[PDB]
């Protein structure tokens, strides 16, 4: 149900090794730890989740691309893309996340498809 | 030395009175809420801080983009638009952090002078 | 070797039914038609070329997004969205064109992979 | 009222010295040039056209972007990124295209006002 997908906008290539870190909110308030992993050669990291243990809540997905662009000797702008969302509010959904990376910029966009 | 700029993707326009919160980070980890406005008509958010103030430290700037798309009657897929950034770190800058907002997807860019 | 892939910005979902058009220039200068073909239920289109036809060459990639647009009540910014490259410059490669569409506004990119 | 501007993403600046080429669709489908320039130390370009002479058409703004990563000496994907719009269907506009740059990437926005 939730699928993460990053893009090297320089390269033209996946960005792979990337760390991605995914948090609930809990009814304190407070960003409970949820999953996490890294990207693969193919700049996909599944398999952070299953149906049952995704109920609805609001999730963060922060991905490290400061690291991401440090290993290749860049200083970017971003400490990191963090994507904050409300999921399963009307119903299970599988998600992609996705995003672009540039040093000094990023886009991130999500698929919500109805299975 | 802190500008937000903020677009919107399906009214080909500024995105007017769009929410902004601005944080830095506190020695404990937490994040010190300091500054807010909201976009004017041009989409623009100035006067948020001054160059004596904006010392050396990591920053948040959070775009209420979930307001902004429910004002306007349109589903939107995230809660905010985060951006967060090391200022400062070879000197003094100018910082112009621009979002372009559509309901599923987000960028943001930074313009550094 | 080349691949489509067009999402709505709006929705978060595959742009379906999208008409895609692909041109190379030929050594007079001119617009060759090369293939052509539409997006499917995943907003991907496949199968338009083969490693042996694609050959090195400037392509056009142009995708129909103001019918797109049209079709859900919308009358967009833009005509299309056109995507310029020269491809197999440096011997053969996989290209995947993708696009993100809002109705005022586009992103593409390209992801290039050595197979 | 046709302004563009240009964002480089990798450097976070303005793009600067960007040549930029406006055409104007002709009764025969062929595109008729009849405007250009090259972005400032701001990344704009103003003064493309007037009033009178923006008539309603159909116009492409071709922005050269494979020249301006080879002057930074990186290995870019595009020819170059187009945008092709009808205007003044409903009226006179103005018009701001702005375009944001990666090597492999490229996202244009219009703002319309
Ligand atoms: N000014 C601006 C334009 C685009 Cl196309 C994207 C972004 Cl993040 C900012």
């Amino acid at each position: 149900p939730l699928m993460v997908k990053v893009l090297d906008a320089v390269r033209g290539s996946p960005a792979i090794n990337v760390a991605v870190h995914v948090f609930r909110k809990a009814a304190d308030d407070t960003w409970e730890p949820f999953a996490s992993g890294k990207t693969s050669e193919s700049g996909e990291l599944h398999g952070l989740t299953t149906e049952e243990e995704f109920v609805e809540g609001i999730y963060k997905v922060e991905i490290d691309t400061k690291s991401y662009w440090k290993a290749l000797g860049i200083s970017p702008f971003h400490e990191h893309a963090e994507v904050v969302f409300t999921a399963n509010d009307s119903g299970p959904r599988r998600y992609t996340i996705a995003a672009l990376l540039s040093p000094y910029s990023y886009s991130t966009t999500a698929v919500v498809t109805n299975p």
